[PDB]
């Protein structure tokens, strides 16, 4: 075998996977059909993704991976166009045939700033980390076939010699050739059925200049410096600026709108569908008066999918190749970076002992399948919560309380790894969690709340219950479970900005 591991796809997942494996002593090859620079979606960084990036950096001793978790460090080391700032999430609610109220807004601010990842520069920077640590990159290739055997993997390429390796990691992310040929992908048993239009734009106005200033909204953060979600019955639109950091030089703002296909199926071209949306919601249109498009619209008719299995003797699909739900709540990078953190140590043990069996990577599958399953419950219920503001306001505390518990648990693992310096203890502690894939990670009290809350929302969809009844039901559940959650005051509805 020419190599130890072959990685398909040279975006952030594949490049970071290649970096840690090259650093750990494996002879790594990274294949890609596209080439850098190239555009990619997956821009909103979360607190969990920040800790998971810092864990990867510490666990495998690569300081440059930790630079991607903080916006100032991106600006300094990657480049000044490589990210915007993020001081939180903002969810502005809208209704067709009604003027938009500035009071219909929830915006839980963050403690430490996060990045809005300009992925063309971030993913190329991630590949450069892999290349500097000894990984080989081959771009612009054409995969003829991928053969899996009991003694190894063999990849055949157009106009080149075939390459061979012990393992193959699919990081190709929804153009996954290994997912196609194995017959793992399916949309069966998915609550979320959604499409997506997305692009990058110039001259997009800020929320403050377009809709309502800080004095009016009373928000502790500028929504300009946040992942802004414009939500409404049939779907949502995102405003993710890269031009919101003071030292930043990027002019672009990522814009993407999604529909629930059960409520609205788009019929016409992306630009026509966009203007029809701004007609429906004039408030959202205030962003795009003098705005112009910086690239083509991409239309994905169904972004949702999952897999029945995602590992074998000689392979392992990374989360994006495995399954995906929706941009909402930015769960893709969280699942991605955690799956690498779980996979990499097991691949090292396989490569070091020459044992390549499915049972060794079973905990990578269990996490990944549960994560997509959880996020499907989270998103499908969240899409149903868009129908009314008060319903959403109550509902988002279910997500937020889970995300805070999950962030604190990953922070605890980082704190123990930094002080103790014990890699095996960290790997075991991460594997020891009671609810792998879920939002809280380890808390049974939260998962009780989460799974009961989702039953209420699915009952509300199936029987078409009133929004006041559903909102009350969730409020009693929060009040029941509040004591076991963090002491933040999740139950008081009048507080729309949970510090
Ligand atoms: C519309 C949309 C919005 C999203 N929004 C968010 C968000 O707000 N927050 C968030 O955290 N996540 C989001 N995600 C998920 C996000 O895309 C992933 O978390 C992340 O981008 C995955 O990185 P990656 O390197 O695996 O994939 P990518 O960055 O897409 O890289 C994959 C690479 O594989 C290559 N490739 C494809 N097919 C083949 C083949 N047959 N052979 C060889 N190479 C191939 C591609 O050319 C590409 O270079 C979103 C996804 C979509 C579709
Ligand atoms: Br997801
Ligand atoms: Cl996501």
């Amino acid at each position: 075998n020419q190599y130890d591991v072959i990685i398909i796809g040279s975006g952030i997942a594949g490049a970071l996977t290649g970096a840690v494996l090259a650093k750990s002593g494996l002879n790594v090859l990274i294949l890609d059909s596209a080439q850098h620079p190239r555009f990619s979606v997956g821009e909103a960084a979360t607190p969990e993704s920040g800790f998971l990036l810092r864990l990867l950096s510490k666990r495998f001793d690569i300081p440059e991976i930790a630079y991607l978790s903080h916006p100032d460090k991106i600006i300094q080391h990657v480049g000044s166009s490589a990210c915007g700032i993020k001081l939180g999430f903002s969810f502005a609610w809208h209704q067709e045939n009604a003027p938009s109220s500035p009071d219909h807004l929830v915006a839980p601010p963050l403690k430490v700033p996060e990045a809005h990842l300009f992925r063309q520069d971030i993913d190329y920077f991630a590949l450069m980390i892999a290349l500097k640590h000894g990984a080989e990159s081959r771009q612009n290739i054409k995969i003829e076939s991928i053969s899996l055997n009991d003694d190894g993997v063999e990849v055949a390429l157009s106009n080149a010699a075939p390459v061979k390796a012990a393992f193959i990691i699919d990081a190709a992310a929804q153009g996954s050739p290994l997912s196609r040929q194995l017959g793992l992908r399916t949309t069966e048993g998915l609550a979320t059925d959604t499409c997506s239009f997305f692009t990058h734009m110039l001259n997009v106005k800020s929320y403050e200049d377009a809709l309502a200033p800080l004095s009016r909204t009373r928000s502790p953060i500028e929504l300009f410096k946040s992942t802004l979600h414009h939500i409404f019955e049939e779907g949502w639109l995102w405003v993710i600026p890269f031009n919101n950091h003071p030292q930043g030089t990027n002019q672009l703002c990522s814009i993407g709108f999604q529909f629930n296909n059960a409520k609205y199926r788009p019929t016409e071209a992306p630009e026509i569908e966009f203007r029809k949306l701004l007609k429906k919601y004039p408030a959202i249109g205030e962003h795009f008066k003098d705005a112009v498009n910086a690239r083509e619209w991409i239309y994905a008719p169904r972004i949702n999918y999952r897999s029945v299995q995602n590992v074998g003797d000689r392979f392992c699909l990374l989360p994006q190749a495995t399954g995906f739900i929706d941009p909402l709540f930015s769960r893709g990078l969280i699942t991605t970076f955690e799956s690498i953190l779980r996979l990499a140590p097991k691949v090292l043990d396989a490569a070091r002992s020459n044992r390549w069996q499915r049972e060794q990577f079973i905990e990578v599958e269990r996490h990944c399948l549960n994560a997509v399953a959880t996020n499907d419950q989270l998103v499908s219920c969240s899409y149903e919560a868009f129908s009314d503001f008060h319903l959403w306001n109550v509902w988002h505390r279910v997500w937020l309380s889970g995300s805070n518990l999950g962030s604190a648990f990953l922070q605890k693992l980082l704190h123990d790894l930094e002080h103790s310096g014990d890699a095996r203890q960290f790997d075991a502690a991460l594997e020891a969690v009671r609810f792998p894939g879920c939002l809280s990670l380890d808390s049974p009290a939260y998962e009780s709340l989460f799974r009961q809350s989702c039953q209420v929302m699915q009952q509300a969809r199936e029987q078409a219950r009133p929004v006041a009844e559903t909102a009350n039901a969730l409020h009693e559940l929060i009040k029941e479970h509040e004591a076991e959650l963090l002491p933040l005051g999740y139950s008081r509805i009048s507080n729309r900005f949970i510090l």
